[PDB]
This record gives C-alpha cells, sequence and structure tokens, in this order.
C-alpha cells in the first residue's frame, strides 16, 4: 500500500491484482488465486461482469475479511460496466448486479470497461455478429455520475479510452466528476507516452492491463507477436537487477507514475510479482525500456478493428 491520490480524494494502490482468466479455467481458481493474492500482499483487485467471476473473488474478499487478515476499507475493488449496459438506464442496474455478486456493499471503482458499444441484451458478444451499438458515451458517463452520487462506486472511471474519447467527456457540459483513470493496454510494447502525458495534464491515473504482455488468448492476439517477457532488453535487465522479465516491466510502469495490473494464477509469481516495491531502475534502465516501444497492441481481432467507436488510429 503504496497508493496515489484520485481526483475525487480516494486512494489507489499503485500495484493491482488481475483477475481475469479464460473461460477454459474453472471458475473455482478464481476464488482461491485471489486469497493468495491478498495472502501476498495485493489490496487493489482487478474484476468486471465480463470475467463471470465476481462471485468467486467477492468470496474471497469475503473470506479474508472474515478471517481477519483485512478489511473492507484495506481492500481496493474494482468492477467494470460491460458494454452491451452503456445505454444509460442500463448503468445503475449492470453495477448493482456487479455488488450482488461479489457480495459487497459498494464497488471502489466502476469502469466503463470499453468505448466500444454492443447491442444491449444478456449476450456477452451479441448472428451476432459482432453487433454493434451507437451511444453517445456521454449519457453513460451522467449514469456513471449517478451511480457515485447514489455510494455504488466510491469512485468511478473509464477504461480503454483514446484521448479525444477522454476529452468528449472531460469537455461535457455540466460534468459532475471526470473519471479517475483510464485503465488501457500499456507495455514496453505499447507504452502510451502520448496518452499518459494527457492523462497526468488532466488528473487522471493511466492504469496499466497487459502489463506483462498479456495472456495471448488465440481469440484476440496473434500467436507471431513477440512474447514481451521474452525481450532480451527486459531479459537483460533482469540479470543487471537479479530480479525477472515481469519485475523489470511492473517497475517500469511505476517509476513512469503509471498505476500497474498483473494477473497470476500462479502461487509463486503472485508471491514474486509483489517484489516490485524491492528495487530500481535507472534513467539508463529506463530509457533502454522506453526503446521497446513499438505500437503493438496485443488486443488485435477483426471482430472489434472495424467497430465506430474502436480506440486505436491502426
Ligand atoms: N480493461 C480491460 O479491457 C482489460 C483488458 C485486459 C486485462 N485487464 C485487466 O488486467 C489484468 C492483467 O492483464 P492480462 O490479463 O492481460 O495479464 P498480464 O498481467 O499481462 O499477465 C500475462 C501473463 O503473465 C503471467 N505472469 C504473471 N506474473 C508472472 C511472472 N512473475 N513471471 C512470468 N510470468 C508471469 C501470467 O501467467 P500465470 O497466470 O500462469 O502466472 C499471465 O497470464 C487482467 O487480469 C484484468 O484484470 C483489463
Ligand atoms: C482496446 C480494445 C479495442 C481491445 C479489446 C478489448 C480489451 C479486452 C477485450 C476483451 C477480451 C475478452 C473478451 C471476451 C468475450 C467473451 N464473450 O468471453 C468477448 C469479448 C472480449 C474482448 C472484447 C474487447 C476487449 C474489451 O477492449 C478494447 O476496447
Amino acid at each position: 500500500q503504496q497508493c496515489v491520490k484520485l481526483n475525487d480524494g480516494h486512494f489507489m494502490p499503485v500495484l493491482g491484482f488481475g483477475t481475469y482468466a479464460p473461460p477454459e479455467v474453472p471458475r473455482s481458481k478464481a476464488l482461491e488465486v485471489t486469497k493468495l493474492a491478498i495472502e501476498a500482499g495485493f489490496r487493489h483487485i482487478d474484476s468486471a461482469h465480463l470475467y463471470n467471476n465476481e462471485e468467486q473473488v467477492g468470496l474471497a474478499i469475503r473470506s479474508k475479511i472474515a478471517d481477519g487478515s483485512v478489511k473492507r476499507e484495506d481492500i481496493f475493488y474494482t468492477s467494470k460496466l460491460w458494454s452491451t449496459f452503456h445505454r444509460p438506464e442500463l448503468v445503475r442496474p449492470a453495477l448493482e448486479n456487479s455488488l450482488k455478486k461479489a457480495q459487497l456493499d459498494y464497488v471502489d471503482l466502476y469502469l466503463i470497461h470499453s468505448p466500444m458499444s454492443l447491442k444491449p441484451g444478456e449476450e456477452l458478444s451479441p448472428n451476432g455478429k459482432v453487433i454493434f451499438d451507437i451511444v453517445d458515451l456521454c449519457t453513460t458517463w451522467e449514469a456513471m455520475e449517478k451511480c457515485k452520487d447514489a455510494g455504488l462506486a466510491k469512485s468511478i472511471g473509464v477504461s480503454n479510452f483514446n484521448r479525444r474519447q477522454l476529452e468528449m467527456i472531460l469537455n461535457k457540459p455540466g460534468l459532475k466528476y471526470k473519471p479517475v483513470c483510464n485503465q488501457v493496454e500499456c507495455h514496453p510494447y505499447f507504452n502510451r507516452s502520448k496518452l499518459l502525458d494527457f492523462c497526468k495534464s488532466k488528473d487522471i491515473v493511466l492504469v496499466a492491463y497487459s502489463a506483462l504482455g498479456s495472456q495471448r488468448d488465440k481469440r484476440w492476439v496473434d500467436p507471431n507477436s513477440p512474447v514481451l517477457l521474452e525481450d532480451p532488453v527486459l531479459c537483460a535487465l533482469a540479470k543487471k537487477h537479479k530480479r525477472t522479465p515481469a519485475l523489470i516491466a511492473l517497475r517500469y510502469q511505476l517509476q513512469r507514475g503509471v498505476v500497474v495490473l498483473a494477473k497470476s494464477y500462479n502461487e509463486q509469481r503472485i508471491r514474486q510479482n509483489v517484489q516490485v516495491f524491492e528495487f530500481q531502475l535507472t534513467a539508463e534502465d529506463m530509457k533502454a525500456i522506453d526503446g521497446l516501444d513499438r505500437n503493438l497492441h496485443y488486443f488485435n481481432s477483426d471482430s472489434f478493428a472495424s467497430h465506430p467507436n474502436y480506440p486505436y488510429s491502426d
């Protein structure tokens, strides 16, 4: 619990535990590994409606409160509004359902998961098609603000927004709350320098996902893409500091003022990842890592690259 202060006065731990696992992984695993994460020292826990794991992640949190390991106030829990629920009337009900699943009174953070609105319904991916929806995200934002005012979410933010999409929210007439963060794909191959500079200028925290190079799911990621953790510069730095390529990638983010997530469903790696606070990179190390930037977003599929609100300029 190194934390940063958000623009609404709440505090966010700078290291977060990623809870997504693909559908093939048994649901019970999320319970086990979230408990391990809390035991290792993670306090920021990142979930979402999309993950089909809120019940398990919520149970892990409740279990660690029950056994006296943590208090609710010690945990920073995030969920996310899925893209089929962007229409304003659907936002509060979506959050309420997430709270019901997790058996929590509030989330610390609620995000718009993606700007890519989808046809309303209970299909995660609505043939089918994929079926897109055209929704003014400023209206979705107004509904998010009402969720904060109701006490359902302590803080509200966005995810996968580009600068223009963020700007549209920031310059909305009658804006009540700025997004506290923008959670985006961010790692040495896609370091988001310009977006980071923008976010900092607006008191918006950038939160990095796929900071370790993603789970390389064949549905969304080209197997040909270079494997981040196999990068020779990261490996050389790991050797230099007697750490691991994953630790180098995580430390890089912290030193740029980026809040970083790390998913692992492996006990040893969960414990390893908290070691990010135990060492430093020099200016020259950071420059070497900056040199890796190559405009590689691992999530790169036809299923969304043609969405009218797809955030990347490809
Ligand atoms: N907002 C969004 O649209 C969005 C998108 C993607 C991700 N996220 C969030 O960000 C989280 C993390 O991103 P991600 O899922 O792409 O995964 P990631 O954090 O980039 O991790 C990728 C892989 O690295 C491995 N790993 C973890 N620690 C390691 C270590 N110390 N050494 C070697 N390998 C290690 C993990 O495998 P093992 O499990 O086998 O250890 C994991 O599958 C997600 O779980 C989710 O919470 C959000
Ligand atoms: C930046 C992009 C365009 C990248 C793709 C991404 C980041 C992670 C992606 C998901 C990755 C997981 C996922 C799962 C299902 C499912 N039905 O299980 C359906 C869709 C998705 C993907 C939708 C697009 C997601 C939300 O969002 C975005 O906004």
